[PDB]
DNA sequence: CATCGTACTGTTACGGCTCCATCGATGGAGCCGTAACAGCGATG
């Protein structure tokens, strides 16, 4: 990670770089989602715990409930899908 | 010295697409030259 940063002794300006690890992803978001699930959960991190995520509400309030016997359309529900940053991908399905 | 931050920029191999340069011969018919073949009369 290189985080923007302007010096004006120099008048440089460095562009923001990135590089994501899918294990540990996963296993963040396993934890979030373990989380709202049991209680009977234990935790192991690091300072980043103090680092802004999303609101807890809008976790919550962001979830799909489908149930049978339902009208509801497909292309409806892809949207919905969609809109809670879900890729759809038929080759690379992780 | 380790720790943290809401999917980052620039330059190279490799496969597929497309444009451009560069590269007589054989059989049939007619002709010439050469060889081959066919085709009144008088007397005893």
């Amino acid at each position: 990670y290189q985080p923007e940063a302007y010096i004006p002794a120099t008048d440089t300006y460095i562009e923001k770089d990135s590089s994501i690890n899918d294990e540990i992803d996963k296993l963040r978001h396993s934890a979030t989602a373990a989380l709202f699930e049991r209680r009977d959960v234990i935790i192991v991190a690091s300072v980043s715990c103090i680092y802004g995520l999303g609101d807890p509400e809008d976790y919550t309030d962001l979830m799909l409930s489908l149930r049978p016997g339902m009208i509801k359309d497909r292309d409806e529900i892809i949207r919905k899908l969609v809109d809670i940053q879900y890729e759809r991908n038929e080759i690379d399905f992780k």
